[PDB]
């Protein structure tokens, strides 16, 4: 009834050689969002000429659970011995409970505000298990629940993309302009069933998980450099004299090699001090039967070569697609296209302070590639290859990942795509765990003027959240001790403690970072 | 040798006009242009214009 609770407190981690459970409990607050009502959100609007977009969406009275980071599931114990005990490990499923759910008014009286709760009140949870909404979420989003247990969680609110102004918009006749308009679609939470509950209820929700592996473990050995110098090769390398090709082996201690270096990408960005095309990869849209108004009512392009549209550079800042990281099996970019978790005061450099997956001493990530011809006159001459594809015999490793990384990323809703092996560390997966919506009660009060007039309200409750993850112990034959997560090298050897005046401390002089892949060698 | 590929576009929207075009008797006299039959009509934004 009203005065029995729906649950308990559910935290810890269990270790086993195949499994790992993690269990936390948050309390979390949710409020009313958008005045209980849905509006289109439209980024011309709210952004100005240092960061411009032509974003268009739907923000909506809704709001979310978002578990998705490892801070999340795991406390810097935990995740020390993750990644100094296994060598790989991924999820499997997800349980999550909500329950000893409080709504109470917020009404004024006088100066005063007072907090009653209506016992009659209820919640809405919405899960969305077949991903028939927009999911909204950005992996790295700051929305996720708290690393510490005892913090309070807000949910955040939810919000859509709709369509690109420059692209969807009334012009031309039969255009790609008014059908981007015309077919923009609209949703509603309130089109699907869902549960409502009081004080007394509670629900739960369970989530397998199919991924693919979050690997522990470094290649020491290049895949070219694994021979026995001790022996000669049969095969020999060309030595071209004028007209003809002499032949000679190849030295003992350079064998070559079938196998190519993974796929890469080094650019850095463009570096700017602004907002605007800050990714190393940006990308443009224009539809064929798209029509250029020549203004400022639509995307910009000017014709380049033939049947060949190069857009404007507005046009490429106003649609706003930022691509990265994109470096894959190249490292010069690591540091500075995987960072995060940085505030920018200028005032001091962040450089040091900012994370980002850089500590990797992998041997199958390449720093350049080198390519060999010689041309007629007999000079020989190399270049290099900044963008290297999928190309037969390739053979690499993802890069690192921290605590502070994102699990899953959902993969889109597509009929092509490549391997999944993605450059920021998360696990792409078709579905990911089910989105669960929550919003309270839109409870009206009656008005003289037709007016909507409802009667604020917040939810209190704890949610539960349970992942079972499979791992893998790992077996060596090296003599050697090998390096692990551990604290001996932080500069600043009071991190993750408290201080006196209850601040969580994490990374304040420079980036401790307790990476994945550190010491744990795999033979080629 | 008369290998001729295409359309090889693919995710590239430019071309689709041009390249995948099909079903027109060329006379000359009178464009054909707009007559001829090609997959240009696609909205779909998971094809891209340029790539910077």
């Amino acid at each position: 009834s009203v005065g029995f609770s729906t649950g308990g407190w559910t935290a810890g981690t269990y270790f086993s050689d195949n499994k790992v459970v993690t269990n936390q409990t948050r309390q979390f607050l949710t409020p009313i969002y958008n005045g209980h009502t849905y509006k289109a959100l439209q980024a011309d609007d709210l952004t100005n000429e240092n960061d411009k977009s032509k974003w268009n969406g739907i923000t909506t009275p809704w709001g979310y659970f978002n578990f998705n980071c490892y801070a999340s599931h795991f406390s810097p114990q935990d995740w020390q011995r993750m990644c100094n005990e296994y060598k790989r490990w991924r999820p499997k499923r997800l349980r999550v409970q909500i329950y000893n759910l409080q709504l109470k008014t917020i009404q004024s009286n006088g100066a005063d505000t007072q907090y009653n709760n209506d016992l009659t009140a209820a919640v809405h949870i919405l899960v969305d298990g077949s991903h028939q909404f927009p999911w909204a979420q950005h992996p790295w989003d700051d929305t996720c629940a708290p690393e510490l247990p005892y913090v309070i969680y807000k949910t955040p609110q939810y919000a859509y993309f709709q369509n690109l102004a420059g692209l969807a918009n009334n012009v031309g006749t039969n255009s790609a302009n008014k059908f981007l308009k015309m077919n923009t679609p609209l949703y509603v939470l309130e089109t699907m069933s869902h549960e409502v509950l009081r004080t007394g209820e509670d629900t739960s929700f369970e989530f397998e998980m199919s991924s693919g592996w979050v690997d522990n473990q470094t290649n020491f050995c290049p895949p070219q450099l694994d021979f026995n110098p001790l022996h000669d090769t049969r095969r020999v390398a060309p030595r071209a004299t004028n007209n003809t090709t002499q032949y000679a082996p190849y030295p003992k201690f350079k064998k070559p090699s079938n196998w190519v270096p993974g796929p890469g990408m080094a650019y850095p960005g463009r570096g700017e001090a602004d907002g605007k095309r800050p990714a190393p990869m940006t990308v443009t849209l224009r539809p064929n039967t798209f029509i250029d108004a020549g203004n400022n009512t639509t995307d910009r392009f000017q014709q380049a070569s033939y049947q060949e549209w190069k857009p404007t550079d507005d046009t490429i800042i106003g649609q706003s697609i930022n691509v990265g990281p994109i470096n894959c099996a190249a490292t010069d970019p690591d540091a500075v296209t995987t960072a995060a978790d940085a505030e920018d005061d200028v005032a001091n450099p962040n450089t040091d302070k900012v994370s980002s997956h850089r500590y990797s001493i992998d041997m199958t990530r390449w720093n350049a590639i080198q390519i060999n011809v010689r041309r007629n006159n007999g000079t020989p001459e190399t270049t290099q290859i900044y963008r290297h594809y999928l190309y037969p015999m390739q053979a690499w490793n993802s890069n690192q990942i921290d605590r502070y990384t994102p699990i899953w990323d959902k993969v889109p809703n597509t009929e092509w795509h490549t391997m999944l092996a993605s450059s920021d560390g998360t696990l792409p997966m078709t579905h990911p765990p089910g989105t669960i919506f929550i919003k309270c009660s839109k409870i009206p009060v009656p008005s003289e003027n037709n007016a909507d007039s409802y009667l604020n309200i917040y939810c209190t409750g704890q949610v539960s959240y349970e992942i079972e993850w499979e791992c893998e112990r790992y077996n060596t034959k090296n003599w050697r001790p090998e390096l692990r997560v551990d604290p001996k090298n932080w500069t600043d050897p009071n991190n993750y403690n408290l201080n006196t005046q209850g601040g969580y401390i994490v990374n304040e002089e420079l980036y401790e970072t307790m990476p994945t892949k550190i010491g744990i060698n795999r033979v080629n």
